[PDB]
């Protein structure tokens, strides 16, 4: 198929820091990136398919980008500008998505950035101690302005006077300044009493008209001829609508504007938990509800951008940014939803697909939502569902029931397991026992002793692996270390199991420990059967071969990686078949393969193939192994950040997902990739 990026969130509580160009083309920051996202034709999807791609990122900034703006001069189209909480405002080259110039003039953290409508190398960025800075990057040059002692929450160059620039504070003031004569205030604009959201002229010049969107919960339009304020329309209250969200965020209004310049007499706003409005400026407050037809599309929190883009087969589209982490794209036409495309809000910590329901994709995230991805959606690439009901922390670990439908296994950073039933609307069973540390490991696979068709086993960083029940998950959990103790007749205290991995056919138990041993232990009471010291370091991943392979001597293989980048695989046919009276000690590899630089945190084998591994590393990159020739094929490094989860897609051979601390998931294709092995 095509690759896909299921990307970071776009940043929350900016005025500007989401733009479009005709086309076209929509740039969103997030963390400390801009995404690029191909709108219309030109993302060349197939009919039904929503026509948009996420074709690039903007890379370059150390902090939170707070601001972005594309230049909206033909022929120029291409470039755009970028603010950050490192300081700088950069000017970039989406073409070669490099930085054609910057300047690190501000002093204090900038709040916003504009480029002007009417001169075409003029940037105006304004800061937190109400510093605005213009800036013409193309004759190199620059004017400080200061206005007024307060902290700047947005900022509008006029599309019809070059000279003119409407700024919005904290507190509610709004003042139009001449930048030509060393930023006058011409009018100033007394009426509302908190912040300023969001500052749109009316886009015909005579008929100026201004429209100023405001925390008080109205929208005033303004005359510059009088001066005076003519028209105040207060958000309405309306029956909160889509599923029942989380009580446990918070959360007042962004009240956002687009002023459609093809329709000076309507207005679109934003509206109490992201509701958007289109308003008739001929009438006494009447509006249009976007999407009042349908149900479940609107956004379900407060909405922060607008971004008209209109296409190159006359589409007319609204893109909106979200506090609920979506970003949705409006068909001004019908103010339907056309599309929508999810986010992520923090690491993607684990990846697993359902053996029984092909493609559905979980996701841990760091957000505290679980996702659910229906990979192979015809009509959608980001069908993505979110589960938060009794998640709350970072969900280290996933696992699905192997035959039971919905059933997901979740394990989260404050030790926490639980069971999902996501065919339900009900919230999760939740274990009694906890983990002291993270939960970095569930796996399914018989109940031992003293349980007592499954038990749930999970591994937690402090180095315990309990058995629990998943009937009753409020029941008892047991250790499994007292069974081995047992079962083995051990005298010394137990190794720290950081890993748990079950062979396929669930006789065989591998537990990896920090100190780089891998157990191997036998059904029915895990008596132990071989030792494996190979790796020196925390093991952090072990996984078995499938067993439909060509050679049935395959499932015997298992791949582990440990905090060094080298990677092993064992073949344990010989020590398992022999079934010894007392335990085996093996310390040489059966293949190994180098090339990763910094710590391996998942393997995962190729269910297509026969002895192909993928591994996730710090180094971050992917890399595809033919294991049986310790031989380096295709390395992935489209990751900014280090990979924390890897997993085979389950229909095409030639696809993987990997998910990172860059707070992305990708799926990419190992024929499209440059590199045959991990950077020196």
């Amino acid at each position: 198929q095509e690759p896909r990026t299921l990307p970071p969130s776009p940043n929350w509580y900016c005025a500007r820091c989401s733009d479009a160009v005709p086309g076209g083309l929509f740039g969103f920051a997030a963390r400390t990136s801009v995404f690029l996202v191909r709108v219309g034709p030109g993302a060349g999807e197939s009919p039904g398919t929503p026509p948009f791609r996420v074709i690039g990122e903007l890379v370059g900034h150390t902090e939170r980008v707070s601001g972005f703006t594309f230049s909206h001069h033909p022929g120029q189209y291409n470039l755009c500008a970028t603010s950050s909480d490192d300081g700088t405002v950069k000017i970039w080259d989406v073409e070669t998505k490099t930085v054609v110039t910057e300047h690190a003039l501000h002093q204090h953290t900038i709040s916003t950035l504009h480029w002007s409508p009417r001169v075409k190398d003029l940037i105006v960025s304004g800061d937190e101690k109400g510093v605005v800075f213009c800036y013409w990057f193309n004759r190199n040059d620059s004017q400080h302005l200061f206005i007024e002692p307060r902290t700047i929450f947005c900022l509008t160059c006029s599309p019809h006077h070059e000279d003119l620039v409407a700024i919005g504070y904290k507190d509610g003031i709004v003042v139009i300044i001449d930048i030509s004569k060393k930023g006058e205030v011409i009018h100033r604009l007394r009426g509302h009493d908190d912040e300023i959201h969001s500052i749109a002229w009316c886009p015909l010049p005579g008929e100026c008209y201004l429209a100023t969107g405001s925390k008080d919960q109205t929208i005033r339009i303004w005359s510059c001829s009088r001066g005076r304020g003519v028209m105040i329309l207060k958000l309405p209250f309306l029956k909160r609508r889509g599923g029942g969200i989380d009580p446990t965020v918070k959360e007042r209004l962004w009240l956002t504007l687009h002023w459609p310049s093809n329709q000076p007499t309507q207005l679109v706003s934003s509206c109490f938990g992201g509701e958007l409005l289109q308003w008739d400026l001929t009438q006494r407050r009447k509006y249009t509800l976007f999407s009042a037809s349908s149900e479940g599309q609107n956004h379900s929190r407060i909405v922060f951008n607008l971004c008209p883009l209109q296409t190159e087969d006359d589409k007319q589209l609204l893109l909106s940014t979200s506090m609920d982490r979506d970003v949705k794209c409006w068909d001004i036409a019908t103010l339907e939803c056309s599309w929508t495309l999810p986010s992520l809000g923090g690491f993607a910590y684990s990846l697993a697909f359902s053996s029984v329901d092909i493609g559905s994709l979980a996701i841990g995230v760091g957000d505290g939502m679980i996702r659910v991805w229906n990979t192979l959606s015809i009509k959608n690439n980001y069908d993505v569902k979110n589960f938060w009901q009794g998640v709350k922390s970072k969900v280290t670990a996933l696992c699905w029931h192997p035959t039971k439908e919905g059933c997901l296994a979740f394990g989260t950073d404050d030790g926490k397991v639980g069971l999902y039933d996501t065919y339900s609307n009900k919230p999760p069973q939740i274990s009694s026992t906890y983990h002291k540390k993270t939960v970095y490991t569930l796996a399914w696979g018989p109940p031992v002793p003293p349980m007592s068709s499954l038990a749930l086993y999970s591994c937690g960083g402090e180095g315990i692996v309990l058995q629990h029940n998943p009937w009753k998950l409020s029941g008892e959990a047991f250790d499994i270390n007292k069974l081995i103790r047992d079962t083995n007749s051990i005298k010394y205290k137990l190794p720290v199991h950081t890993e748990i991995s079950w062979k396929a056919d669930g006789k065989i138990m591998a537990l990896g420990n920090e100190d780089g041993s891998i157990e191997i232990f036998q059904i029915p009471n895990l008596k132990l059967i071989c030792t494996i010291q190979q790796h020196h370091k925390l093991v952090n991943t072990i996984s078995w071969h499938h067993e439909h392979g060509s050679q049935p001597e395959l499932s015997y293989l298992m791949a582990s990686g440990s905090n060094n980048a080298v990677i092993y695989v064992h073949n344990l046919k010989t020590v398992i078949e022999s079934s010894p009276e007392s335990p085996v000690t093996i310390t040489e590899p059966y293949r190994t393969l180098s090339g990763h630089t910094a710590k391996i945190t998942s393997v995962a084998w190729s269910p297509h193939h026969d002895g192909r591994l993928v591994s996730a590393s710090y180094d971050g990159t992917a890399q595809v192994w033919d294991a049986l020739r310790e031989e380096p094929l295709c390395n992935f490094r489209g990751h900014q950040g280090r990979l924390l989860c890897v997993a085979w897609s389950p229909l095409d051979p030639d696809c993987i997902y990997s998910g990172a601390d860059d707070f992305c998931v990708h799926k990419w294709l190992t024929s499209m990739q440059d590199h045959s092995r991990p950077p020196q």
